[PDB]
């Protein structure tokens, strides 16, 4: 137990990194990893100018002290140095160039002991209440003589590089700023053997970018109230049924994380839950599943666009499918001719005849979503008919209610037409959307009866999130929450091995969705009115790994 | 440093109490309280004979030690006793009758320091593995001498009586056995202002009764933890309507550490909406606090989730259910049974305000019963014969459960978009979806609009009862009822009444018994339904208005 210097003196690094203009040239087949986030500085300032939320984070972490924990720290440091026996503050250590780019208004940093590394400048060159050191050794000496809680290295690139190479960083509080800026200085490549990610925060939006916060940890290389807890768990299981058939040593990364606050973990945990506690069942398909019943996921669309990052999704298909719904189309050829094959297997001669739809033309999918959204209750004829002002246009009705009766508890769009189910290639998986309006903000609940977690759910989160934006925009509202309720939630046995890979990937900060803001009517959107920005993602996974 | 002997020596009572037969006595509008549960013994044995879960709990609590936590408890007991001096075990103190009540198979109680209070007997009638004592003071002595983790008073009635009388009990680990037996000995009345409940477990079934486990407390008179603070850096100074609702009004709710009783799923949502709800106006000028999207789950295999923090009546809601199953839309059928759930929605004025100018009073239009038995049929009037018109979705979901239990399309849907404008009211209960695994039926009901103070308590009961009915006619056991709330709201006029309700500690849930001979969904009648062992707090008038 030859105690480490960074452990005795609680020396941490905190930084913010953006993505870099591109030294590889263009983004077609873009590879991503931790090192995508490495931009620290440009021309002596920040690459992004201002990030209000990162600065709030920076201030809270570097200012926070827990006075009741100091005693254990003082003792520990005393022993290490061989030693005996008014507001506690953290130390912040910065390079001279970093000190100089802090605005005057903010220097020295409030409620913190400020330490500047310089050779060119000495105490006489500073007016301010700061300690000047001319080498790293002088920090260890200084920390031996101060009362302080923790010590934060706050940059810049030269200072980070020398604290990391000297093995003096216990943890890295790392902000991922999910946008690209011109940068002339970079955080050092973090060695994956020296440091592991132990925590990932929620995703936020600030100054027109998404960001999250992650923590890297240096790799190894009253009392009767806790008794009451134990008592109330007397009737628990020694084992989970498929725990012995899905070995959690296959989830080394997923289980190594302490805080899993990134909203992608809502999806990934449900997979975990189904893998460990799911019911082995047959299904319509013959494939066989693990299943569970009843889950709820919430995504904050004001803060991010929840496109899964732990594998590659493409949105052109599901944006085209959604536009096809809104037009009220049931013609499978329209999608096929845009090279969207979502519905191809469900429109075949064989699939239709197995549904007893012997009088249905190939790719005529019958009165599915689009027909129900624009014409609920009309008699379906064929995919070419003009159902002009036939049946209930519930899409137009919900837009009307959101504009004119926003507190209505009756703003629902329902695809589950009980009369029409046997005429549909497939009864709807997405039963209903309900809308909620508070203070100029639109939330949406979608109830999904049947949830393919490997293949379907990722696309479905994106569809209904995109659809919430479209409806919010034409009603003059801001999008708030997309809330996804899972009925029969299943993992197909043929997805297990690929979902196991996916679960050991750490999510990236989400992207953002921009809509052309001239679109004033739900019918007026086309594919080029939609931009996904700053999609950072792990490699595409084939769910079916057959060959 | 003010320290009492019950805290010094960590002397706990542990007991199991049932309810008591009143051999030709009271029972009118029954008043319940904690003293409802006081049955300890009959003819020197347990009133209920056998309860394997209570015995499993007794064994776990009385057998459990944290050795790591002892140092601090040896320190404390030495300071007190003016002193400072193999494997750690708890003490169990019982009366001689209680000792003799135990079967020889199991005495002496495995891995415990057994102690017996006895005026009659002495060490020579027993052995040296067990200890005898002659009075209560002789235990304070023997505790002072021993290496023991905690000291457990395991009865009987006389032991508990004097141990409480003298105030030597720090905490009471009290099993509530929610059935009635013949009793000849009782636990003593526990005084409110002397002992308070601090924890309430999940409700369970064992040996054909519900039970739960509550904990009474005596009333008075290292670094990864920072990472947690950092992740909360963007949080609020307060919760939105905090100034407005005042959490000091929730002292009992907030004083509890473990709130595992499933009734807390309902009470926690009321607390969530009061603290964090959005102020809105509705179809009227009436105030609500509203939030969007909640799930509750009730284990129908372990209990019937009839709220306990206030009094609920089910005759009306069971009749409404039978009325739905018959396909009826005739509101007069219910009014003639004094079920007035739909009365306000049937009046001339209400139908005229819905634009239903050509609808007969109490002709509720193509609501639930019509959609359940006849989805897609043209509604005419409430008197028409619709036989074999529309989709009988009720019949269909039952055949699906029986023939294709792994179908993901077992769905009963009342939201008929084409018919909404013809209904007195569009359905609040949009759909039921069913799920079958290993001979067990679960049901999700999605509710678009949830009156939490008045509606949701009945709605939990309706759909739990319907789950039992569907399960029984399909030869399945009910598993979970899962309630999804869309627009969840508390009416402002309910807030004072819900504040009272949140401060009441739930009782163990009742059970539902169906007549087991009914194997067709259409053949249930009101006499087929029995709620058993309903223990509840006083009725609450949700709207206090005089
Ligand atoms: N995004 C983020 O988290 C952060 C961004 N930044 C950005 O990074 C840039 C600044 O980084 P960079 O240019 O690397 O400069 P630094 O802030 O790392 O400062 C470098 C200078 O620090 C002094 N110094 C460093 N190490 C020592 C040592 N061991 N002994 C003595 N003096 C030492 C020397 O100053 P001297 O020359 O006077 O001797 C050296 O020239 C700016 O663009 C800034 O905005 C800054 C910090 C954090
Ligand atoms: N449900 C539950 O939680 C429990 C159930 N029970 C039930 O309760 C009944 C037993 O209770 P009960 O009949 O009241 O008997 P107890 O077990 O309380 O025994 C009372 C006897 O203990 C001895 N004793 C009591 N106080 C003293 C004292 N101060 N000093 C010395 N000796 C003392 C005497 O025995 P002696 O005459 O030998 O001197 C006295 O008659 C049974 O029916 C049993 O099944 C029992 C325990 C727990
Ligand atoms: C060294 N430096 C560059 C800089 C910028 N953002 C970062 N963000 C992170 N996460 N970590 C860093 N090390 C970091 N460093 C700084 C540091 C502080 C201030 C500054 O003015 N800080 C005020 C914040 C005032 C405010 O914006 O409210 C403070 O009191 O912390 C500016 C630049
Ligand atoms: C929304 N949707 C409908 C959907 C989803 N999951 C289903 N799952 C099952 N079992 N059956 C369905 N009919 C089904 N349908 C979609 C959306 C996208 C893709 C899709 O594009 N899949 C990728 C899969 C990529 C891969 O895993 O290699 C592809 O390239 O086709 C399929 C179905
Ligand atoms: C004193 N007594 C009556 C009795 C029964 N149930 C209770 N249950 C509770 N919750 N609390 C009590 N005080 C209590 N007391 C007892 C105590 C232990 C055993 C007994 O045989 N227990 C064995 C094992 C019994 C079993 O596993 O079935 C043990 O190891 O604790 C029987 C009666
Ligand atoms: O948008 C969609 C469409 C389908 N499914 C999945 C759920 C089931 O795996 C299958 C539909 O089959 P049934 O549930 O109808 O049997 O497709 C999705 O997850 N999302
Ligand atoms: O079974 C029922 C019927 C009604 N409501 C409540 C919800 C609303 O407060 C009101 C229905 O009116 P709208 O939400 O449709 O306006 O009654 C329930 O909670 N349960």
């Amino acid at each position: 137990m030859m105690e480490q210097v960074c452990d005795v003196f609680d020396i941490y690094a905190i930084c913010a990194c953006c993505k870099v203009e591109s030294k590889n040239e263009g983004k077609k087949n873009e590879v991503f990893n931790n090192y995508t986030f490495r931009g620290l500085g440009n021309k002596g300032v920040l690459p992004w100018k201002c990030n209000s939320l990162d600065m709030k984070y920076f201030c809270a972490v570097t200012t926070y002290v827990n006075e009741s924990k100091y005693e254990k720290l003082k003792y520990k440091r005393c022993k290490y140095l061989n030693k005996e026996t008014k507001k506690l503050q953290n130390v912040v250590v910065m390079g001279r160039t970093s000190w100089e780019s802090i605005p005057k208004k903010f220097k020295p940093l409030s409620n913190r002991i400020n330490v500047i590394l310089s050779r060119t400048l000495k105490k006489e060159d500073f007016d301010e209440d700061v300690y000047i050191i001319n080498k790293v050794e002088d920090l260890i000496v200084l920390l031996g003589k101060l009362n302080y809680y923790k010590c934060f290295i706050i940059g810049g690139s030269v200072v980070y590089q020398e604290f990391l190479e000297k093995k003096l960083i216990k943890k890295i509080y790392f902000t991922r700023i999910n946008s690209t800026y011109e940068c002339d200085v970079f955080f050092p490549e973090i060695n994956e053997n020296e440091y592991q990610i132990i925590s990932v925060s929620d995703v936020y939006t600030s100054n027109n970018t998404t960001l999250d916060f992650i923590i890297y940890k240096k790799t190894n290389n009253d009392d009767e109230e806790e008794d009451d807890f134990v008592y109330f768990n007397f009737n628990k299981e020694k084992e989970e049924k498929n725990k012995n058939s899905i070995h959690p040593n296959d989830f080394q990364i997923y289980n190594s994380l302490k805080y899993k606050y990134h909203p992608e973990y809502q999806y990934l945990n449900i997979i975990y839950d189904i893998m460990m506690n799911g019911n082995k069942q047959s299904d319509r398909t013959g494939v066989g599943v693990l299943s569970k019943f009843g889950y709820i996921m919430k995504f904050d669309l004001s803060q991010y666009f929840p496109l899964l990052t732990t594998k590659k999704l493409f949105l052109r298909g599901i944006i085209e499918e959604l536009l096809w719904f809104i037009r009220g189309e049931t013609n499978g050829n329209t999608l096929l001719n845009k090279n969207v094959r979502i519905w191809e297997a469900n429109g075949t001669r064989e699939f239709l005849d197995n549904r007893k739809l012997f009088h249905r033309e190939v790719n005529d999918l019958g009165p599915i979503y689009g027909f129900q959204w624009r014409h609920f209750g009309a008699e379906y004829t064929n995919m070419y008919d003009n159902y002009e002002n036939k049946g209930v246009d519930q899409l137009k009705n919900i837009i009307n209610l959101i504009k004119n009766d926003p507190t209505s508890r009756r703003i629902l769009l329902c695809a589950w037409n009980v009369k029409d189910l046997d005429q549909m290639a497939l009864p709807p998986c997405h039963i209903l959307c309900q809308f909620y309006v508070f203070d100029g903000k639109l939330s949406c609940i979608m109830y999904q009866r049947s949830c393919d977690l490997g293949l379907g759910v990722p696309f479905n989160i994106a569809s209904y999130s995109i659809f919430t934006h479209m409806i919010a925009q034409v009603c003059n509202l801001q999008p708030a929450q997309f809330i996804h309720v899972l009925g029969n939630a299943h993992v197909y046995n043929n997805h297990i091995d690929s979902l196991k890979i996916q679960l050991n990937r750490i999510p990236y900060p989400f992207p953002t969705l921009k809509l052309n803001p001239d679109i004033k009517n739900i019918e007026d959107f086309t594919i080029s009115d939609f931009t996904i920005q700053n999609y950072v993602h792990h490699e595409k996974i084939s769910m079916d790994m057959a060959a």
